[PDB]
């Protein structure tokens, strides 16, 4: 699988059944369509830097893992009862700015789209474990909107530089990815999945309802790291984002 012409979206079905299922991401959220609910708390995150690991060049994107052997690092609040465990975060994008992110709100494509994915370790013990589960992930989704240069992506930008190529990998320490997020965490959540194979409806998803900025500039470069291996042709990573699927009538809740 991938996001070209033979092996993207609209094929993932004949291996990822799934992909036609009921609970697919992302959305469109219609904001005349969402249900305000006041039962909602806030979202509260507490990560540690000291968890920060790796980042991985993993061909149609890039990742930044985390230690995740206890809870150090914490997503709770929100639709949530259960402390979720921070273990990555990474970006999805397109080829030019004028879309890119994976949700859209009103029908508006942002330009890239920030995921901090989380696995539930109050029911279970491992990502393994939990990926494949209703209540096994939650994933902060923030919206990124072409502008400014963002100057809190410095240092993911500066490493991309040691991971150029397909399975490079180099450490990536010390570093709080809560500094990515907007101030206000006001928030919308739905039931969904993952958004590439394969594809588990295991996703409590939180979206930020304010975006966060990034430059052109920035944007170019997630699209010049490289999806081939070291000493082959160089293929760029221009985009990597699935278009939005239907609700099949789940409402998605505001927290605001
Ligand atoms: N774009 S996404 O849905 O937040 C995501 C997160 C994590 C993974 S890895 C799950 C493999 O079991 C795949 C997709
Ligand atoms: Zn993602």
């Amino acid at each position: 699988w991938g996001y070209d012409d033979k092996n993207g979206p609209e094929q993932w079905s004949k291996l990822y059944p799934i992909a036609n299922g009921n609970n697919q991401s992302p959305v469109d959220i219609k904001t005349s369509e969402t249900k305000h609910d006041t039962s909602l708390k806030p979202i509260s995150v507490s990560y540690n830097p000291a968890t920060a690991k790796e980042i991985i060049n993993v061909g149609h994107s890039f990742h930044v893992n985390f230690e995740d052997n206890d809870n150090r690092s914490v997503l709770k609040g929100g639709p949530f009862s259960d402390s979720y465990r921070l273990f990555q975060f990474h970006f999805h994008w397109g080829s030019t700015n004028e879309h890119g992110s994976e949700h859209t709100v009103d029908g508006v494509k942002y330009s890239a789209e920030l995921h901090v994915a989380h696995w539930n370790s109050a029911k279970y013990s491992s990502l393994a474990e939990a990926a494949s589960k209703a209540d096994g992930l939650a994933v902060i989704g923030v919206l990124m909107k072409v502008g400014e240069a963002n100057p809190k992506l410095q240092k993911v930008l500066d490493a991309l530089q040691a991971i150029k190529t397909k399975g490079k990998r180099a450490p990536f320490t010390n570093f709080d990815p809560s500094t990515l997020l907007p101030s206000s965490l006001d928030f919308w959540t739905y039931p969904g999945s993952l958004t590439h194979p394969p594809l588990y409806e295991s996703v409590t998803w939180i979206i930020c309802k304010e975006s966060i900025s990034v430059s052109s500039e920035q944007l170019a470069q997630f699209r010049s790291l490289l999806s081939n291996v070291e000493g082959d042709n160089a293929v760029p990573m221009q985009h990597n984002n699935r278009p939005t699927q239907p609700l099949k009538g789940r409402t998605v809740r505001a927290s605001f």
